[PDB]
């Protein structure tokens, strides 16, 4: 009986970060409920200052990462403010039936609406709004995001030994389609009526204008750089919910890499880069061993340092001269 | 001596149906004899009217599912009538020698073939029409299929134990690539050589203008829908001969997957969407939990839902609400 | 102490041959020293003679293969001479820290650098040039190759048993994104700062206009095929540090393949089809069992028979009629 079960309320975070959570489940099963109000808003999204209609879980692009375990229960409120236009819901690809909740999540303007699912399966998973008829406008649009369904163990590696990360980060990948005129610059607009049907055209190109993390280029950068020290384990949660992505970390390595996201599976070892493919989130665990700046890439790299598909990682500590070291400096 | 073991004669059934086999082998190797007619022919493949020159296998696109157990031959009659206009052939991934059967296969309208091949790898594997200087043309014209190479002892988890599906159902994917004038319509031809260069030049943009399962845009949705009930283990084997797909069950998941094909690995556990590389095929297996319409498509979206590659499962039975639940209804 | 160590120095050869090495390490850990001379060339890379200004390690598109033991240390001489024009250097997707050494590498024309790294993790990895701004321009101008850290013990199957191959061949898959004009004709340029902008619109485009192996239409075709004999066990290595390939053996199979190439992990058995991402090498042994020609291609097929993704294996020896025969040969 569901109402004999603990309920614990989580408190989201903006990506990259994390909610706080348990690795090991300290608890028996949960209802975890979890609260998230849609936003339409305008974003900028690049450096020339592009600016589209974005929309949104949570206020951000991706939206949050939630995180349970396996065999939970997830309750999620979904709310959809009076001062949004469209209709929108939740599909979660965690969760069985009812198109992973869609079907039963359908909130227009001023309404809101409770899910509850048992999170069956672990590992990293896509969620996002499909509304019947709109879906790829509103998820390339922005509105998708990741849950995580820890094993109640926690991670572990191939031979079946814990895996415990130190730090977590969520990196969204978002591929926009900003319309585009016969001369190449992009279009706006008045209504999201009036852009529909060029958001469609723009679609059908299958060519992204923009491919970012967290929403803009160069969102993960500078003050906002993904952070680490030496020996720190950290885990990458990776996902897109519409295209392919071959993410790699440029001076280090996947350790233990879930492509395709999955905790019941091995994962793979010492990957430079690792497909995830559009519809699926993905999860690297690594070490880090030496200390500097590291760029986190879609390894398409026209798509990571043309579209804006890169983000960094600033690490902390020593420097090792046996991993690497500069022999003989650059000189005439 | 290939004359001393027993023949046996299949007759083809129209995808998404796949003809009668056993899952364990209940004879010793066989040579298995099956035939196909080529057929060029007009197809309708979209809500629009756009109708195509289709060159297919047995007269649907994609060719119909041959099913044999590992070690057994596959002896294929294949039948060019003097009704159509170009030369053909065929290449079997799961064959080895002479391009897969291509150079042994050549046939111009008027005449036939038969090749043998022992079909000595365990898998779901690609064949389509392969003729010199024309492959990529005659392939994206509908005129590829797969062949199912079942273990003799039928197929397995990850763990070595048994597993068995009810129902099974080949879902090829096609991506065609209809020639576009400056505005954008569609071109049509009055014969193949005055199509061709147009045909490649659509080709080489390398950005498809369908892609499509079972032929058509909505193939397999209403009256054709895909069925299953409650509790019925499915195999869908998935096919795209030239693309990468990414297929995903809209409230669902792979609980076993062999994304590239082949039994002798072990599947991967409980997928969301996995990566079926152009030129491959792949095969899912997954128990239905819950009734209701399921969508099943390829997780880019666009492609999905603009492009056509999406489906419909059709499932029967009793709601589970301790899987998924509506806890309050979308409300003001 | 790493002065104590051997060092050897190594020869290498332009692919797709490899510099002779031993599979199982006949010594202890050492150094490996390696020279690689940058050279910005002209190309004619299909058969209409369009030429590009490459940029090359070595003078070749790929770059050569470099071959180590896990655990060794690569020294790395990389000398760009005056005779150049642009500053480069080289990220290895082997090494750790310093984004993959081309933090310390960076060489205006008339310099030259040693860098050292050890080779911890065992597989086949790109290495590429990545000076900061300009990234992906010099990689699709050629300007990649990979290196392979075998395990001390050498290659092993999905068993622990021993994986030994006969010949071993290096396949670079090159992007190319030759700007076109709006007739689709492609340009020139008169400099490589003139030519930049337009080389970003091109790539931005998504859309190679030629995707070669080993520098050019045709390469390993004819007297420049790849050969091999029934029966011999050959090791493909296939890098792409840009894009998405599908490598495919037309009418044989990938016997054992890691596709991400990172040995370490069981091989993926009897592929006919494997994804290498974007930023990967994979690798594929196949043991010959047929005679004659066999393409090698990437199994998009408008990438690999119209833009140049495809190549030639010559194999001698004795046709097996058991494996494959025509029973009937065409005919009316
Ligand atoms: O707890 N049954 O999925
Ligand atoms: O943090 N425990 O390994
Ligand atoms: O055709 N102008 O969007
Ligand atoms: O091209 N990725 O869906
Ligand atoms: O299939 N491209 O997403
Ligand atoms: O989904 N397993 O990485
Ligand atoms: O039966 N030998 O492949
Ligand atoms: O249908 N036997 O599990
Ligand atoms: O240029 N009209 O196909
Ligand atoms: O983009 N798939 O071949
Ligand atoms: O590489 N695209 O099929
Ligand atoms: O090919 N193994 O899924
Ligand atoms: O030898 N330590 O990587
Ligand atoms: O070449 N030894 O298997
Ligand atoms: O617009 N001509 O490159
Ligand atoms: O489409 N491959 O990066
Ligand atoms: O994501 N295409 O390389
Ligand atoms: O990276 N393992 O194929
Ligand atoms: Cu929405
Ligand atoms: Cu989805
Ligand atoms: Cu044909
Ligand atoms: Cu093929
Ligand atoms: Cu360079
Ligand atoms: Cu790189």
């Amino acid at each position: 009986d569901i109402s004999t079960l603990p309920r614990v309320k989580v408190d989201l975070v903006k990506p990259p970060f994390v909610h706080a959570h348990d690795q090991v489940a300290k608890t028996g099963p949960r209802v975890v409920e979890f609260t998230m109000t849609i936003e339409e808003k305008k974003l900028v999204i690049d450096r020339e200052g592009t600016e589209i209609h974005a929309m949104t879980f949570n206020g951000s692009v991706p939206g949050p990462l939630m995180v349970v375990h396996e065999n939970d229960y997830v309750e999620l409120r979904l709310i959809n403010p009076d001062t949004n236009t469209l209709l929108h819901n939740i599909d979660f690809h965690a969760a069985t039936g009812a198109l992973g909740g869609g079907a039963l999540t359908q909130v227009n303007p001023g309404e809101e609406t409770t899910l509850r699912f048992k999170a069956t399966k672990p590992g990293v998973f896509v969620y996002h709004c499909a509304p019947e008829g709109m879906v790829p406008w509103h998820v390339t649009s922005g509105m998708n995001g990741a849950i995580m369904v820890l094993p109640r163990d926690g991670l572990k590696d191939e031979k079946g030994q814990p895996l415990t990360y130190d730090k977590i980060y969520y990196v969204g990948e978002q591929d926009f389609y900003v319309p585009k005129d016969e001369a190449g610059n992009y279009k706006k607009y008045e209504t999201p009526g009036e852009a529909y049907e060029d958001a469609v055209k723009a679609m059908r190109t299958l060519t992204p204008t923009h491919i970012v993390f967290n929403g803009a280029v160069g969102a993960l950068t500078g003050d906002h750089a993904l952070t680490a020290a030496v020996g720190e384990r950290v885990l990458v949660v990776h996902s897109q919910a519409n295209r392919d992505t071959r993410p790699h970390l440029i001076g280090g390595h996947g350790d233990y890499v879930w492509a395709t996201g999955k905790f019941r599976n091995p994962p793979d070892l010492d990957q430079e880069t690792w497909l995830i493919p559009g519809g699926t989130a993905g999860a690297a665990f690594y070490t880090f061993r030496q200390p500097g700046v590291y760029a986190y890439v879609n390894h398409n790299l026209i798509e990571a340092f043309e579209l804006g598909a890169a983000g960094h990682f600033k690490v902390t500590g020593e420097w090792n001269d046996d991993l690497m070291t500069s022999v003989v400096k650059p000189a005439s």
